[PDB]
């Protein structure tokens, strides 16, 4: 028996958690790892004698994974690490490989991690259905999947949660409170009991100094960059965006409005003044380009955070700021209640006003769980020019 640790994610949040798990396990240079990510440092990988990379394509590992495993001719135990929402597809080629060598390969255990809000939005869609029987149904259908390869599930979204019926499993959730307080999911909470933890932004503080550097290197968090967060000053971060349906294609208009929005937080005459307590940071959109240049250019005593550092990374390094606010985005679902200030919704095809904003799926759930109240949702129109 050789154990093979296999990490798979097409998004980014699983990937960060799986990398943390690698970091925890990093003393171990011998065990074999397969990294299937959509988004790793040579000074690190060269330390490991059995390390492989595989492309992800249509939320699965490509058949290259067969070639990689083909290299290990012993009996194998596979430790899998999966994106929860895409778990069934990510699992499939592994299952396909097991069928090819049924005596020699087994699945030792799963770790499953939230893509993001997607899971919650998807579960929110099942509020009317009978959860208790759908779980018994998925269990059956899942057993058929592991025997046959056939993917037929009456409730695909619930199917993602019944893996304990087949394997030792460990879930990592963005919001445990959702399962705990959503009434319709009673039978599921109970069924999952004991097998799930909240995504820890506390694991990075638990690491040794040597492992902390190791993790920072892994995720691309430069030392220079880390510096900007080295100050006992409390910190507020403004969440940028690109454009929206503001009645023009001129990118500098959008930039000028976000500069206006930002001032509503930073300037004392603004409606959302946060106070002189906080050091100001800008976390513009990755796709932002000249919008971001334009805002960085015109805003004063503001520290920029680059595209490579995302909110996810900040949280995994225990570097959440004391407040967050600005343009609305699904990242707000991840923030603790007490870190949120005010959220601004720009007009797009779904959302033309505040009533629509309060109807967005991830928003309903945050309101229902008291992560925010309605005073904190603001429609971009209501704010005046300064």
């Amino acid at each position: 028996s050789k154990t093979i640790t296999i990490y798979l994610d097409p998004a980014s949040l699983p990937t960060l958690n799986q990398l943390m798990h690698f970091t925890k396990e990093s003393e171990d240079k011998e065990t074999a790892r397969i990294f299937g990510f959509s988004r790793l440092p040579e000074k690190i990988t060269e330390q490991y004698n059995n390390i492989h990379f595989v492309e992800i394509k249509n939320n699965r590992p490509t058949e290259d994974i067969f070639t990689i495993l083909d290299q290990y001719p012993e009996k194998l135990e596979l430790d899998l690490h999966l994106n929860i929402a895409h778990s069934i597809q990510l699992f499939h080629p592994i299952l396909q490989y097991r069928f090819k060598h049924p005596d020699r390969i087994s699945i030792k255990s799963l770790n499953l991690y939230d893509d993001g809000t997607m899971e919650y939005v998807d579960l929110e869609k099942e509020e009317n259905k009978d959860i208790k029987s759908a779980i018994k149904k998925a269990e059956k259908q899942l057993s058929d999947y592991l025997l046959t390869g056939k993917i037929n599930f009456d409730n695909p979204t619930l199917a993602r949660y019944v893996w304990q019926s087949q394997y030792p499993v460990k879930y990592h959730f963005l919001s445990t409170e959702y399962f705990e307080k959503a009434e319709f999911l009673q039978p599921l909470k109970t069924y999952l009991a004991g097998k799930y933890q909240k995504m820890d932004w506390s694991a990075y503080e638990k690491l040794s100094p040597e492992q902390q550097t190791f993790y920072l290197k892994l995720v691309g968090f430069s030392d220079e960059t880390k510096q900007l967060f080295h100050t006992e000053q409390t910190k507020f971060i403004f969440t940028g965006t690109t454009t929206w349906e503001g009645n023009t294609d001129i990118r500098e208009y959008y930039a000028k409005q976000q500069l206006n929005l930002l001032k509503h937080f930073t300037h004392s005459e603004g409606d959302l003044f946060i106070g002189d307590q906080y050091k100001i940071y800008f976390k513009g959109h990755p796709r932002g380009g000249d919008i971001n240049d334009y805002i960085l250019k015109h805003a004063k005593d503001i520290t920029n955070i680059p595209a490579n550092i995302s909110f996810e990374i900040l949280m995994m390094t225990g570097l959440l700021p004391d407040k967050v606010g600005g343009v609305a985005s699904s990242l707000y679902f991840s923030l603790p209640k007490e870190k949120i200030s005010h959220i601004i919704f720009t007009s797009n095809k779904k959302i033309k006003n505040k009533e629509d904003a309060l109807n967005d799926p991830y928003v309903r759930v945050m309101l229902r769980l008291g992560m925010i109240d309605k005073s904190q949702i603001i429609f971009w129109d209501s704010l005046k020019q300064l």
